[PDB]
């Protein structure tokens, strides 16, 4: 359990990463999306469209930034209290999670492997292009995804969530020694890859909206705010009511 | 991990349960009690006595409210994001776990015991004072404590913690049926209770002044904010401190 700000009385309330330290927060890159807002009370009663949770893209700076390599920025969402990131960085609605974002330096033998995490792995080997050259093989679970020849790489790949020409991962190549020195890596999850759609329930939560780089997403029927006790809201994210008499309304949202 | 709100920039920082969730807060009493604050940086890096660590005892009703019966308030402490109870409602120094604070209805039977946790129990038994009536034993692991004839009954035991008169267990019966009915029930695991010293060390909160009914502990040497970093305050609290440049300083406080 992760609470928020406590709210008060009968009145509109609003939280955001600041006042609710379950949703997603990075502190390198000073970034949050997420905000949940109370509104329109009739008493203990929330109404239709009143329970609003709200998302928007932001963008962060790759962990190796570079400008003149043509490593910038790259798009981030919180969904649920998790980081995610989107496919598309104006596009909410397809998102991916996040496996490595990192500018350490690593080295790859010709004979040898960088294993990335989740089955996702980098193999090198010696080619003859106009004399001899690195080979780099970007593969996952067992199965060929892209190549390139060696200094950004970019595997855009096709049909993740319906969409072409997306970024699944970045390597930048400090140099080679006659093995490979990496520094830049970026990869995302795209086989586990999913979508919010118009349709879509996540708990008490049950009416979506896209809106490009946002998704508003609240209540179809009326949430009571029940004293004494505990409240889903959905996707691990609740409230807690306090035991006091009708004369007064005091809660917190939590996640669990 | 659980965060409280980001400090940015040079200047002073205060945090409470408001502000930092992994401070203890009671919602049905609405109270709290601990303070964390920075003050007088030297950069990042924060001088003797800069950083503060302050917790007070507050007052909160029992469960089981009742001015007439004498069940007022009793006494609760955050220490270091715990609940505890001093065992003198205006000493910090001396403190137990609170096992109960019920406002439930029980029954038992002159034969049967009550099971209250952490090993203490409550049997009932059939005595013949002035006629028939219902002789309650206080136990704690296979011991005897105390005992009452019987509407409040009050445990005072000597030596918790080289103190004496200290309420331990508070006892309220409803009726009795010719079997008992309890509706009251306050404890605290007083064979654990513990005492809070001059010369107590807590990580690098390592300088505690006791003032009645406050503790304030502070750092002996300077804690410097490392850039890139994660430093332990003490007793599972800690900060985060960002990757920027030493143009800037961007830090939270978390408990683990």
């Amino acid at each position: 359990e992760i609470r928020g700000q406590v709210a008060s009385g009968f009145g509109d309330q609003s939280w955001d990463a600041s006042s609710f330290a379950g949703f997603y927060y990075d502190i390198d890159d000073n970034v949050s999306t997420e905000t949940l807002t109370v509104s329109d009370l009739d008493g203990n009663v929330i109404p239709e469209g009143g329970l609003v949770y709200t998302t928007t893209i932001a963008d962060v700076d790759f962990e190796y930034y570079n400008p003149d390599a043509g490593w910038d920025q790259y798009p981030v969402m919180g969904f649920f209290a998790e980081e995610y990131i989107p496919i598309n960085p104006d596009k909410a609605d397809k998102i991916a999670k996040l496996v490595l974002d990192s500018d350490d330096k690593y080295t790859i033998r010709t004979g040898e492997m960088l294993d990335l995490g989740e089955g996702y792995a980098i193999e090198a080997k010696q080619v003859d292009v106009d004399g001899e050259k690195v080979w780099l093989e970007f593969t996952k679970d067992g199965e060929f995804v892209d190549d390139e020849i060696i200094n950004t790489w970019d595997v855009e790949l096709d049909d993740i969530e319906d969409e072409d020409d997306v970024v699944v991962l970045k390597v930048h190549v400090n140099q080679v020694f006659q093995i490979a020195q990496i520094e830049g890596l970026w990869l995302i999850d795209y086989a586990n890859a999913m979508t919010i759609e118009s349709d879509d329930e996540f708990g008490n939560l049950d009416d979506v909206s896209i809106d490009g780089d946002t998704l508003k997403i609240s209540n179809e029927d009326t949430f009571t705010l029940t004293r004494d006790s505990e409240e889903e809201i959905g996707e691990g994210m609740y409230f807690m009511i306090a035991d006091t008499s009708s004369s007064d309304l005091r809660y917190y949202p939590y996640v669990e």
